[PDB]
């Protein structure tokens, strides 16, 4: 029976925890992973961030520099691990929160073995656990291998395969870049993908949304190398799957052994279905981070819908600070 | 490492289990509840079915008869309890399945303490755990009590309250009927609610969809409501089933209607229904934009080792009813035995 | 060679014309119809507005009252006719504007027989001429009659037919109500339709957006009568057409002789394609009424995207006044 | 009241007309231009094709040869003029078709002064009249000159200017090549542009899509750029084909790039291409959300008395080219003669 339950223990949770720990109110953080790390523990082997440590730091404690390379997955995990420990956050892991229940004057946060009664709940569960794969005509038929980027690890199993990498943006480009080295790939995208200039990192992502808060594909090394191997040519979605291929709009067929779906993610709010707050679009209605339908619930770190850049290391701090503030207001009054 | 994992242990799971247990293939059933009973364990005190035991029976073993008329919640729980035990289904409870993962040639069904590798997964998790409450302007402001029908228990806490019962169909009518006796209620509905004739039960629900399933099967063309259970009939006689149309917004302690007038509201009981409770399938990527899965019959198009059973009209006409879930449950079992053979 | 060309001569054009005519600057209005009236000239026979004349008036001159009935189509046409004449707007009709061309320091507004050089263009062409019919699998096959609400006139040709009325909101309900009297109808809608209370008119539409600017189906008589004949039951979209029917999700077939598509309209900006300003969504990017890409172009009266309630008689005046203001500013400076 | 109305009178219209004129059925061609020529009448002064006359010929009558290499705009206009006249196509010009209306058993094709009742409509209106300019933050502010390639004529007005040529592919490269000589240009492109080898013309465009049409026909599986025309080659030699990536926003007299640096820009030539010019089909309700029509081949699914020809890859591989439009034009004629028979 604590004041604030933070569901999830990734960078967003950590961020809001940084801003609450000095306050009066109790909190616990529940996270589904074995160790610290958030979704980063499930990045592919070669995954690196698209901006340096300085543009990939949570509030307070900057990510330690990395030597001549954008931060690696393990390095991000490390930093979250150390960050969590540095500020001595009380995180219970592994814990799967199945539901958040309105018991009247407390919310109940429920897992298999334990429940927590709370005055406030912050849902910071990210997106990784809710990957999106669009349904195409023929999916029933397609015998070949299918793997969402969430679960992409290494290009080895795709060695020699006819592979479709599906979905634009950074994951598709980074995965294509890697898998095109060992397999014959086609990048399928809904729109012609748009690249940043070679000399700017994903900082420009943060910065664009700082301009918008004052009111596109990063050319990371592998992706740059893939341009040089003439492998970033994208095409438009196919019309349907066949048993071992796809048919494109022009009526032609192609063989496909494997599709890597880099089609992104939805907010992983399963644990909020019990609250009735999940809107038709699979999100929650918010003002800022705050649930309109349930104002003791805050949602943090999910995407543009919870705050410009909130689903980034550098960016999640604005809305995390503001969430902490609004929550401290709520609980004072 | 079994052949079929049935996620959930409500009447739908039971139904498909009845049809697989005689086969060669292994299965286990995982269910979230403490005991047998499915969502029925969470019905309100006075909840009764809208059709007799004969029209509320799973395959094989009929529900034992009940007096005067209509089976009670406990009686339905009882029958599921006994049904499960009668056919000796191996159900692990309580188990919360958090995700279904594609490991290549097995699906992994995952809970906190245990995982199961399976050749086939049947998701029969119902809707109760995914109640729907529509957002209205002002929900942020509304200080008064809010309770979805999922959690409605008894009218006692609403004693004397100004209550909105929101949402038509059977739950709203049955809850209104009960809560109007002790509180001042307004039934708010998107459309004028439509009542069945007083002398027909929810059997007509089943029957309509049998006509429509005779139609789809045979190939013929066809075309295209509140049961008057006792309490609901009584509520008509107390002139209490007058419904009005949605308000425009909440205020801190009321709602403002379209005409601009305000009303005080202490409590809103949302009888606005439920979505399919497929949280455990988000990990599979199969959840479509409408929060469902794309199916042919019960079968997942995107993931054909996954079947979905018992959720609603979208998994089969009448599949989300005791009597009705058996068609699609038999056909799921058949299709699954085909797949594995 | 005038200062302002107003393309289109419906209520939106009229509205902005009311606000410019007292100013210094010249303007002409070009409209495609034979007579005054805008899209109203193409309403079905029984079409009436969903709110009284007082809640269906343009600026200045109120619509004359109507006796115990919401204003009729002819009455709206009449009022536009008289309104246009009352303020002596110079409207050239019939004139089809095919394109708006950037000639440097003038825009050129082009029709077959005439061109106009202008400092400013206001596009107030409404939506009627750009009806939307969604494509369903099987449309190629469907032999039966098809008619968008734009062209619906009377229920007589549907006499005895198996009819699908497709699309919710007011047109579907009003057309269903009428056609269900003489044909066997199914109302197909993407979502369960939501009715206003019986004693409130489409004024509540205006009012909702006045609340939002300070910051759903009207039960018109026929539609009320149709509820009483138990005919407003809606169902969800079918999955596909067959040659003489549709197949629903449950796999069942139904015979359909006729589909009336009440699936609405897009903005009728064909004449702006030449300007390059039509965004991917088939609209123009705006601040208020003003084209971002082409700031001598204003768009008025189209929908929520040009202004809350701007596509209504009562509502179009806010954004029409503001357009006139912004245009008078532009041309002074 | 004719059988077939062909809307538009460019090379696509001509092509399908070649294939219908020997048939029994009447047709008329309506075209918006003052003279024959299609969009070619609006090409820039120095515009030449990217492949020789032999690879730029419509069906039947080949384009007459040209010296040194590559047919000029006037030469293409000429050939369309003569082609139209040679086969005596009845083309009404200038006629702007504003809408195509379904009157039941005829389609009505409408212009200001005249209407035509038709059993079949072929929309062959190209893309030129629907140029695309993407919106960037700051477009409201940008005071400097803006000109889509559609209207580019000559580099003279850009003399000495700081110019952005926006958009890759052939137009941007050809316009840059010309304007870089007289102005200070930056080529802005979404991706690094890719050049064909110096010794191959836009024939390779046709040929790629013949391989792909041999593939679709025969049923085999297959898989899935700037021609180095003379001026463009010259521009490489002047080191002027260096492209950069889109800027982030316009300012009043410049752009700000991603790195945060600013540049002055007097003029932007948008070589960002074209959409299908189907305005006259909005009235039919057939325009899909992507601004196209749903087709099987050339044929409208929603309105099967409507065919669309010559627009791009979506109406047929290479159909928006002189050499390429003939496959789909023959097949359209065939399908239309079938329909009417
Ligand atoms: C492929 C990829 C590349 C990216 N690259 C970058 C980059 O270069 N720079 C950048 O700034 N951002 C990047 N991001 C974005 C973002 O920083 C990561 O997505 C990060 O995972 C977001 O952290 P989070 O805390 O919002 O979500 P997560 O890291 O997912 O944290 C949520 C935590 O909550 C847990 N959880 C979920 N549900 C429950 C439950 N019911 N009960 C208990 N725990 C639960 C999860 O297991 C997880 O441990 C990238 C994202 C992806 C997918
Ligand atoms: C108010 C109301 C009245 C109704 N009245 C009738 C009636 O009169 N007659 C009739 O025939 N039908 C009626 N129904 C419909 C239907 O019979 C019930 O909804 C019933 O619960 C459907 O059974 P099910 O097995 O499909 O779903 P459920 O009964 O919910 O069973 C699914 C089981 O799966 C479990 N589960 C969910 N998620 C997980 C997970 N991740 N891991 C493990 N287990 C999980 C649930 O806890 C539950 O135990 C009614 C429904 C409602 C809401
Ligand atoms: C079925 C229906 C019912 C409605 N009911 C109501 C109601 O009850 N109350 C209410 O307030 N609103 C109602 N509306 C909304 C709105 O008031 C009407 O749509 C009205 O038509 C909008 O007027 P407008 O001037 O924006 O558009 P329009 O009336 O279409 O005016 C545009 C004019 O521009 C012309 N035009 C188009 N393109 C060109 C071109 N290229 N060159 C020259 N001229 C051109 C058109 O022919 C037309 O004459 C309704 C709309 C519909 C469709
Ligand atoms: C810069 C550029 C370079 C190109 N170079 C080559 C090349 O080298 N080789 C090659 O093979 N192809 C080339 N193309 C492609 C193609 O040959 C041209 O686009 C050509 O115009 C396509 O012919 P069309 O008949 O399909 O379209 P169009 O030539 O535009 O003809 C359509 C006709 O219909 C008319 N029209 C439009 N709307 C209406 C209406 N509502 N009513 C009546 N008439 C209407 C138009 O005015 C036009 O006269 C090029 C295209 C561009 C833009």
């Amino acid at each position: 029976s604590t004041d604030i339950v933070i569901i999830g223990g990734g960078q967003a949770a950590l961020s809001v925890a940084y801003y609450l720990r000095r306050s009066k109110y109790s909190f616990v953080m529940l996270d589904a992973e074995q160790t610290p790390g958030g979704a980063w523990l499930h990045g592919w082997d070669s995954l690196r961030l698209f901006s340096p440590s300085t543009w990939s730091s949570l509030s307070g404690w900057q990510m330690p520099p990395t030597g001549e390379t954008y931060p690696s997955r393990d390095q991000v995990v490390d930093y979250l691990r150390h960050y969590e420990s540095r500020y001595e956050f009380p995180v219970q892991r592994p814990v799967w929160v199945s539901a958040v229940n309105n018991l009247g004057d407390r919310l109940e946060v429920v897992s298999e073995r334990q429940q927590w009664r709370a005055r406030v709940v912050i849902s910071a569960t990210g997106t990784w656990r809710n990957p999106f794969i669009p349904a195409y005509p023929g999916a029933d038929l397609f015998q070949g291998a299918q793997l969402h980027s969430a679960h992409y690890q290494s290009p080895a199993p795709f060695a020699g395969q006819k592979v479709l990498v599906v979905g634009g943006g950074n994951s598709g480009a980074q995965i294509l870049a890697e898998v095109s080295r060992v397999a014959d790939c086609t990048w399928v995208t809904t729109s012609e993908p748009i690249f940043l200039p070679d000399d700017v990192d994903g900082r420009v992502l943060f910065q664009r949304a700082t301009d918008r808060w004052k009111a596109d594909v990063v050319m990371v090394p592998p992706v740059k190398e893939a341009r040089e191997r003439g492998a970033l040519h994208a095409v438009r979605p196919f019309t349907r799957f066949t048993a071992n291929g796809v048919v494109w709009a022009d009526g032609t067929g192609s063989a496909v052994d494997a599709v890597i779906w880099c089609t992104g993610f939805r907010p992983a709010l399963a644990h909020l279905q019990s609250l009735g707050v999940i809107n038709p679009d699979g999100k929650v209605d918010l003002a800022g981070t705050r649930s309109l339908q349930e104002p003791r619930l805050w949602l943090l770190g999910y995407g543009e819908w919870t705050g410009l850049a909130s689903a980034t290391l550098i960016g999640v701090g604005r809305s995390a600070r503001a969430t902490a503030e609004e929550i401290i207001q709520y609980l004072d009054s």
